[PDB]
């Protein structure tokens, strides 16, 4: 009961790029770039068509780091989250009626203000861990139970 999706996060090694969604799943709070991945697309092309579109970025090279499957009790479908990051664009972010892009620095990362999941892994991405997660969400603010494991794989 499983649909595919995408999160980039553009990871330099002083700052990340986040997105503010303005609506629709997920407005209001900072996080990467992403989307459900097409039919006939696979997860990766679908990870840099997404970064590409929501952020106005060019990537080149992205790179596999976890993979994190979000239930949301009463919901039938679980999202299954591919993350990816890549330290390797081209161009100047772009902020849209949908998204508002903005560099962090790594030790401003805005953690209250997104998906509070974000706080258990993002420190994994920013030391080069790969992971694999799952997150049992009662509304959008509530973590009821979680697991979370280093891979050397994704
Ligand atoms: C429930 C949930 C979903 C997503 C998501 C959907 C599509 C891409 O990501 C999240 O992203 C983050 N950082 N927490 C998240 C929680």
């Amino acid at each position: 009961a499983s649909r595919l999706y995408t999160l980039v996060l553009v990871l330099q090694p002083q700052r990340v790029l986040l997105g503010m969604k303005k609506r629709g799943f997920g407005a209001g709070r900072w996080n990467g770039f992403g989307g459900k991945v097409q039919e006939g697309e696979t997860i990766e092309d679908g990870a840099r068509r997404e970064l590409q579109e929501e952020s106005g970025l060019t990537v080149d090279a992205l790179h596999k780091v976890g993979q994190i499957v979000f239930e949301f009790v009463g919901e039938p479908e679980l999202m299954d989250v591919h993350v990816f990051c890549t330290d390797s664009i081209q161009g100047t972010p772009v902020e849209s009626d949908e998204m508002r892009p903005c560099w962090f620095q790594l030790d401003q990362i805005p953690f209250k203000d997104m998906w509070p999941d974000d706080s258990y892994w993002f420190p994994l991405l920013l030391q080069k861990k790969k992971f694999h997660g799952y997150f049992k969400f009662q509304g959008q603010d509530t973590i009821l139970d979680y697991t979370l494991r280093e891979v050397d794989t994704v």
